[PDB]
């Protein structure tokens, strides 16, 4: 078991794991992925076993208010995905604590995350990772003019 | 009739409208107030009629990702409150309007807002201001160490 930060050579591995986490086009993924590698407050970790990417974790540092938090800035889990076969092997636990370490570096005392209201699978994963539910919100949007 | 930005001369009027939107002590309100005034990315509008303050609006500019939005940065409604007697004036609409113009200076094309899942009368208020629901989200938090 090995954990590496994502890079340009890690791009293909990252993508196909990212492909399963979020629903988007390949073009949008790779565009989002490229700009994350050049971000100061963005964490991309890849987990390896037998030289094969089996899981991934993306996180960031949030300076703007996160719903449910009491400090700022805070660590934020953008998403974490583990291959359906290498699940139940405690790799998500491994990735998440190294994310906490990374965020601890920036003197963060609090790690936050969000899930859709109906994604019970992710809700369970969060509870297994040490998170407690804070609040539930409804988001709105509107075009200017 | 007259909409004016909050000022240090209008703290008390701003205060009496803000506490009934966020329950908190006067000392702590005033402290966040004094910082918002000095914050370039924050907006504080007071609505006047009959020489009294009947409504208030607070908004900000978000560069970090906001649930449901498609662009960045975005304008973000922090809170809007109108005196019960004046909730048929269109004052809220005008306030939103003046907030969107403000967000235009930062090249925002989207205006986002959030609300408690249980606050159903706030959802109606958003909908009557042109806001459309985007995502329902549950948040999590976890202390580092
Ligand atoms: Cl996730
Ligand atoms: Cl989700
Ligand atoms: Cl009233
Ligand atoms: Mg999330
Ligand atoms: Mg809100």
């Amino acid at each position: 078991m090995n954990i590496k930060p994502a890079s340009e050579a890690s791009l293909k591995d990252w993508l196909e794991l990212r492909n399963k986490l979020w629903s988007d086009s390949e073009a949008s993924h790779l565009q989002e992925m490229h700009q994350l590698l050049a971000e100061k407050y963005a964490l991309q970790l890849l987990a390896y076993s037998d030289h094969q990417a089996i899981a991934m974790l993306e996180a960031s540092i949030r300076f703007e208010y996160v719903n449910g938090t009491e400090t700022s800035p805070v660590g934020f889990l953008e998403g974490i995905y583990v291959l359906p076969a290498h699940r139940r092997s405690g790799v998500a636990t491994m990735l998440i604590r190294q994310a906490e370490v990374w965020a601890k570096q920036f003197s963060c005392t609090e790690f936050a995350s969000d899930a859709a209201l109906d994604n019970v699978i992710s809700h369970a994963m969060h509870r297994s990772l040490g998170f407690q539910e804070t609040e539930k919100v409804v988001y709105f949007s509107k075009k200017i003019d």
